[PDB]
């Protein structure tokens, strides 16, 4: 029962890696300890292979099965719709990796004659074979992290034709059927405040609130051939389609299951036993999974009154506690039980008694006053890998643009007001690329931006309070500040100093510029302007946002 076995051959890169820090003119006014910043590359692929391969132990209890059974029970409720080529074409981002049959992601979008015609052929053999396994491609990624360095981790995906006949069958399937399954409990339909209300209402709602958070050691090589048949027999108690049952089957069978590994030299690298990285069922899967074991661990460890919030791997539990010492013991049959179920944890979870000790998705909930002085909370995390991938992002154009995906979800934190709001609005103003769209990650999905929206959006997901936010904990300043000391970032007094320039020229513009320049930087100025609620912000078409999660699932909106 091993996760991966190797061939031998090496996963080789595509291209030439860079993995030390551009530097460009703009980028001491942001960083200054470039050493410190780094990108990841297949010479350390190897560690993580070693990583991610292991012997599999699971153990399926009665609690398993009962809870699976309540999970078909709300699952048979759902009615999914086959998509067509068009519409799963439309959903491909523009940068999407090209096919090995001669098309790239801008010919699927255009819907050229050479790739419908090759989607067309992938669906007629999906339906007219359900045993070959499909191939994979094995990369190492590129990503930008700053130090304490981290191995590469792997991407596995298949071809683009595949990819396109994936949406087709199951992309109505991971979007509508995990609210349908678990209710209030599927995070990825919550907006980052819609988050925060139901974390903060549901400690309240405790007489003596316990929580805790669970990590998974590598999950996508804990999950097991048969965690990824229970999935297809929750997606097939849907009302679907003959022909999207059948490429469900099929698709399970070939690809989800497993399949062989190729590198880029087009050599077999080994087989893959576990979940794929880059498919579109990775998120639904991945949360469904999670769900069920965490579910039936929950029921194992005796715990009173639960509260689940499950996003992929990420879980967060809040309950009634029965006192310390037996807070501890049942958090030792959860893990034991999570154990069983071939799902270990990366960390022991501990029992927490403050909403801000619990940390999942990298990030914790903290206080903060708005402009009346009454007690605001918010989503934060460490500025740490947000900087350091902004730094990279300073000096090279890439096709995700974290910084904006921060600025998106983290609009309410201290750094990303005074240090990402300024430097950016300082780079489009002088480039003039402030009527530019912009392509970001949003819950794992691509959406194509407009800078001069922020102030609407960030008013949609966050309220009035973010463009107020002031006396922020003791605790935050500190870990913004030795952050900023570690990566030689300047202290937030030259920002501020920044932002009355950044203001003063956005508000000289006029339009949504100047409407930017009030809202966005009203922190700054000691005469302050009144912020009321833009009437742009309600006829934004949001439609599309915090409905699923699609990490790894090629999807743009
Ligand atoms: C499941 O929760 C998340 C997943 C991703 C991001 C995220 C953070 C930054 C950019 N893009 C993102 O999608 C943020 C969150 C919360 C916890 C802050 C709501
Ligand atoms: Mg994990």
């Amino acid at each position: 029962h091993m996760s991966y076995t190797w061939t031998g051959a090496l996963i080789t890169p595509c291209a030439a890696e860079e993995s030390k820090l551009p530097i460009n003119a703009l980028s001491n006014s942001l960083l200054r300890h470039h050493n410190m910043v780094y990108a990841t590359t297949s010479r350390s692929a190897g560690l993580r292979q070693k990583k991610v391969t292991f012997d599999r132990l699971q153990v399926l209890d009665d609690h398993y099965r009962d809870v699976l059974k309540e999970m078909k029970a709300k699952a048979s409720t759902v009615k999914a719709k086959l998509l067509s080529v068009e519409e799963a074409c439309k959903l491909t981002p523009p940068h999407s990796a090209k096919s090995k049959f001669g098309y790239g992601a801008k010919d699927v979008r255009n819907l050229s004659s050479k790739a419908v015609n090759h989607i067309h052929s992938v669906w007629k053999d999906l339906l007219e074979d359900t045993v070959t396994p499909i191939d994979t491609t094995i990369m190492a990624k590129n990503e930008v992290f700053c130090v304490q360095r981290k191995p590469a981790r792997l991407i596995v995906f298949p071809d683009l034709g595949v990819r396109v006949c994936e949406k087709m069958a199951l992309y109505d399937v991971v979007s509508t059927l995990p609210q349908v399954v678990m209710g209030s409990s599927y995070g990825f339909q919550y907006s980052p405040g819609q988050r925060v209300e139901f974390l903060v209402n549901t400690w309240k709602s405790k007489k003596n609130p316990m929580g805790f958070s669970y990590d998974t050691r590598c999950f996508d090589s804990t999950v097991t051939e048969n965690d990824i048949r229970v999935e297809e027999s929750i997606y097939q108690c849907c009302d679907l389609a003959p022909e999207a049952r059948q490429a469900i089957k099929s698709l399970t069978e070939r690809l989800y299951i497993g399949g062989p590994l190729t590198n880029s030299k087009g050599q077999n690298c080994g087989y893959r036993r576990c979940r794929a990285s880059g498919v579109l069922t990775t998120s639904c899967g991945n949360t469904l999974t999670c769900y069920l074991k965490a579910s039936a661990a929950c029921r194992a460890a005796k715990l009173q009154d639960c509260t689940m919030l499950v996003n992929g791997d990420d879980l967060v539990v809040i309950c009634e506690s029965a006192g310390t010492q037996e807070d501890a013991a049942s958090l030792r049959v959860f893990t034991e039980a999570m154990t069983r179920y071939s799902a270990p944890p990366g960390d022991p979870p501990q029992p927490e008694y403050d909403l801000e000790l619990i940390t999942s998705c990298s990030s914790n909930v903290s206080v903060a006053h708005d402009a009346s002085g009454k007690r605001v909370y918010y989503l934060t995390r460490d500025p740490t890998t947000p900087l350091a991938r902004a730094a990279w992002e300073t000096a090279r154009h890439t096709p995700v643009n974290s910084w904006l995906g921060n600025i998106i979800m983290y609009a309410p934190t201290l750094w990303a007001r005074m240090i990402l709001m300024t430097h950016f609005f300082s780079i489009l103003l002088a480039q003039e690329q402030l009527e530019k769209a912009l392509d970001c990650q949003i819950y794992g999905a691509c959406y194509s931006i407009e800078p001069l929206d922020l102030p609407q959006i960030i008013e949609r997901l966050h309220g009035l309070s973010a463009f107020s936010l002031h006396s922020y904990s003791p605790g935050e300043i500190n870990r913004v500040a030795s952050c900023l000391r570690k990566l030689g970032v300047p202290p937030l007094r030259v920002w501020r100093h920044r932002a009355r320039s950044v203001r003063a020229r956005l508000l000289s513009q006029g339009g949504r510029a100047a409407t930017c320049g009030k809202y966005l930087f009203n922190w700054a100025v000691k005469t302050k302007l009144k912020l009321t609620p833009i009437p742009a912000a309600s006829r934004l078409d949001l439609s599309g946002w915090f409905v699923a999660g699609y990490s790894g699932g090629d999807i743009y909106h």
